[PDB]
C-alpha cells in the first residue's frame, strides 16, 4: 500500500489519519491513528 484507495476514501471523507498516511507517508501516524486505522483497512501491519 502507498495510496490505497480505501485510505483515499477516508482521507476523503476527513480521517486525519489517512489523510497523513497517505499524503506525509504511514510513518506521519502514531500507534493509535494507525491502530484505528487497521480497524478501518483491515490491516494487519
Amino acid at each position: 500500500m502507498e495510496n490505497d484507495p480505501r485510505v483515499r476514501k477516508f482521507a476523503s471523507d476527513g480521517a486525519q489519519w489517512a489523510i497523513k498516511w497517505q499524503k506525509k507517508g504511514w510513518s506521519t501516524l502514531t500507534s493509535r491513528q494507525k491502530q484505528t486505522a487497521r480497524a478501518a483497512m483491515g490491516i494487519k501491519l
